């Protein structure tokens, strides 16, 4: 379905803020 | 449904963001 | 309601993060 | 209805983060 | 809408992180 | 549509977390 | 549709987030 996989992207792209974030922690690293 | 397992991949991605503000809070403890 | 319940599983995540950013605080005091 | 009151718990849920996030400047203020 | 208004509230929770957020980057310029 | 428009709002309140962001990355930067 | 498009939104503006948060990755690199 259209809204669920418009949902789907919604998820990848929040996988893309926690990857952001793991990048964050590694700066401080 | 499919539109309640998109939800629930949400609601997972969502955790990985909390897991890596973990690694945040570490990385400035050590 | 199955959407519901994945509705409430979303909050119960995003408090997850509110209590991770609690630690970055905790962690910059 | 549950899905409202289910979107009303996300909003609580971001109103915490929000809150954290105040801490976190708190926190670099001292 | 109940379901349309409670969306709306998700939104102004999202604008207090924003501005949690610049609270961060105030702190980190003063 | 009422819906839609709502989750329009919640689109320009995560731009405006993403700007808030870039200003936390300004402040470490300055 | 316009409540998918409407999401899609939400998943670009989540990304723009992302991205400010590789911003300030890179700032606490430099």
């Amino acid at each position: 379905g259209e809204i669920a996989q418009a949902l789907k992207e919604i998820a990848k792209a929040l996988k893309e803020i926690a990857w952001a974030c793991k990048e964050i922690a590694q700066a401080l690293k």
